[PDB]
């Protein structure tokens, strides 16, 4: 139920860093946890700067240092679960470390070398991908979402910017947003992509299904933005020539983003069947 994605050449190592909101707390050459030699920063996020480093213990390995969200037994089990995720469509978690210069500590994860799907969209004149390519990217990441779901776990923050296209693959990079199905407390989704029921009922496979539909919509068509947030709903075929030509695609997007979670696709496999069917229709005509 997957297709062939174009090969995306990774960036050379001498082109991975940006030029440094506040100044970074670490700079090139700094040694973290006596294992990681800092190379620089690759982005500034809500948790502060996100660093790139050499892992000295593993030959050739480049890692990402990202701030962690600041009862040891429970925290130990959650860290071991992240570390043991085996699926190649998900970024690897290598370590969880502290540092006297960064109070919150770092999660140490695999550096995925490639553009995000948002980056690919921004390189187009219409700011969107061709519909067959966007569907192919979603089909490619569905095994990774399902791997989590079948282990009682959800990704919560799927959006074009945390799916990275590398080589002929895509990887999910947002390990920090993962929670158990039905987890209590505040869930770190993104408004405009997150399902409406999460803030009151907790996350579920159905709320992940919702973010997949919003992500696919964002990859393929312009979406109205209100106050920095993608407005709710799917554009109408009356307003979108893409949807008027592919009415089954419009229907799929509405079902995946149904206000009532019970009306959405029940799991990733049900979504894949219809999604691959929409693609074959588009490629047939
Ligand atoms: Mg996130």
């Amino acid at each position: 139920g997957m297709v062939e994605l174009p090969f995306i050449t990774p960036k050379p190592e001498d082109e991975l860093l940006i030029d440094p909101v506040a100044a970074p707390q670490l700079v090139a050459g700094d040694i973290v946890a006596e294992q990681y030699e800092v190379l620089g920063v690759i982005a500034h996020g809500g948790m502060g700067w996100i660093y790139l480093a050499n892992d000295r213990n593993v030959s050739g390995r480049i890692v990402v240092l990202k701030g962690m969200m600041a009862d040891q037994g429970t925290a130990e089990a959650e860290r071991e679960f992240l570390a043991d995720i085996t699926h190649p469509g998900i970024v690897k978690a290598y370590n969880f470390i502290d540092d006297p210069r960064v109070p919150g500590g770092f999660i140490v994860m695999e550096y995925v070398n490639g553009p995000s799907l948002k980056d690919r969209c921004k390189a187009q004149p219409d700011g969107v991908l061709r519909v067959d390519l966007a569907i192919g990217y979603i089909l490619e990441l569905l095994p990774a979402m399902d791997y989590l779901h079948q282990r009682g776990v959800v990704y919560n923050d799927l959006k074009p910017e945390n799916v990275i296209a590398t080589e002929d693959q895509v990887k999910l990079i947002d390990l920090g947003a993962v929670t158990g199905i039905g987890a209590f407390g505040y869930i770190y989704g993104t408004k405009g992509f997150q399902a409406p029921e999460v803030a009151t009922h907790g996350p579920s496979i159905s709320s992940d299904i919702f973010t997949i539909g919003r992500t696919l919509a964002a990859l393929t068509m312009p979406l109205p933005v209100e106050d920095g947030v993608l407005a709710p709903g799917i554009p109408s075929p009356k307003n979108s020539p893409l949807l008027r030509r592919h009415l089954s695609f419009y229907r799929l997007l509405q079902r995946a983003t149904a206000d009532d979670p019970q009306h959405r696709f029940r799991n990733v496999s049900e979504l894949r069947t219809q999604l691959y069917g929409v693609l074959r229709e588009i490629l047939a005509v």
